[PDB]
């Protein structure tokens, strides 16, 4: 009912339990993306060495984002707006909601809370590529409408949040919504029957999704670096490549969408 | 979606189908039997051999309600869109199979939350010509007659995992006795085909005890050996079944699967 506030000193303090549930939750993940999240997620776990047994405060990440890429983590106590949301991205702040879910809740609860942004977000801010078009990204939606908007949270949704990689080595992960929970790590992996499609941002943009659901498809980068070939495009490119998306229409609805409320 | 309404009858109880509803209902019943030929069970099949449903035109319920009778002393009823349990557990009670008389717009033809007539008809009414499905849908009614709340999520449960989303584990294989796959491609692809979705040899108190929800693909089935197999419920007394509430009430819902807890 009320997610915290930091004191005077930007301070938070969490129960014991808090940091339990934050320990139960870290050392489950880590078991489960050995060698499943990419090389550049775990590189990025070694430079913010996080605390296994207790929840760490903000500064303690935002001065290993800085050193790294220039970011931080920006404290968020209610759901923030859209534009908020880019603002905050386009300043190289990542919104962080100061709140960890109830021991009923560990499994999954909808909100992201700290663990997930955290754990499954934060590692990747220390990598120049993902931090660069985490950057670009939201300056793509400070001047974008709400429907051009939509198409932008499509390709957050496809990269950010549940991107995969095509490694000589195997498939592996780095989307957030996927590292922070071994439900979607194993179903990212190992789910033989889900859509693994190579990235192409027509496609990608085109791709109705359903948040409440487990993902019928998902888009394949070869390596983080990737990611530079969409930072790289102008504003007006990414428009255009919109605009393009919106002139063929949507895919189809895989059956599960369909079945979605 | 689509707001739905039931059409009004005759006053003989006729319905008059435009054109273009017996077209939609023509390619529904096209496209699904192809689908199942070779994956709705024996007794689904001798179902439809005897209702003999029109394949290009919707059936008057009356069509229905004449072979229903026939064979099991059931009926079709003619009820609106949106009807509560007290209603449908005693229709059922009253060997009264409730059909909503609309069909689906083109544009929701893939898929849509209500039952429409051809979910009803052709997904649900074949088997209630079976002495042992129709006898265990009657049995179904009268367990929710004096239900509370709390009991009828649990017989819900039960009907979910049998007359809606019921696998059978054949001797010729894999087979759907299911209304909720049967009526649907892509329920009965991914019931039949999927490789990871859990199906589960049936069990009263599992089912009884497994958290579910409707708007995702199911993580997991249950499989009778033959629709004969709900003869065993069926037999039940009411305080029986009951009691196997209780016990699931008492001992807890099984730990839901990730698809669930992820859920709306």
């Amino acid at each position: 009912y009320v997610s915290k506030v930091p004191d005077e000193h930007g301070f938070i303090e969490w129960s014991t339990e808090e940091n339990l549930i934050w320990q139960e939750l870290f050392t489950r993940q880590i078991a489960c993306i050995k060698d499943k999240a990419c090389d550049e997620y775990h590189e990025g776990l070694a430079k913010l060495n996080l605390p296994t047994d207790r929840i760490p405060q903000l500064d303690e990440v935002s001065k290993v984002l800085k050193v790294s890429t220039g970011w931080e983590c920006y404290p968020v106590p209610a759901l923030i707006g859209f534009g908020e949301f880019f603002r905050l991205l386009s300043e190289k702040k990542f919104p962080v909601a100061t709140f960890i879910r109830s021991r009923e809740e560990m499994d999954y609860l909808q909100e992201p809370d700290i663990f997930h942004e955290i754990f499954g977000h934060c590692p990747l801010l220390t990598n120049s590529s993902f931090a660069n078009y985490t950057e670009a990204y939201g300056k793509m939606g400070l001047n974008a409408t709400k429907e051009q908007r939509v198409f932008l949270a499509r390709l957050y949704w496809f990269t950010i949040e549940f991107g995969l990689l095509d490694t000589p080595k195997g498939l592996r992960i780095y989307g957030g919504g996927v590292l922070s929970s071994p439900g979607e790590t194993d179903y990212a992996m190992n789910n033989t029957d889900v859509d693994r499609k190579p990235f192409d941002i027509l496609d990608v943009l085109r791709t109705p999704y359903r948040i409440d659901i487990m993902q019928p498809i998902y888009y394949m980068l070869t390596k983080v670096s990737d990611l530079d070939e969409i930072r790289k495009f102008e504003v007006d490119d990414i428009m255009e490549l919109v605009a393009q998306a919106e002139a063929l229409g949507l895919h189809e609805a895989k059956f599960p969408v369909k079945k979605a409320s």
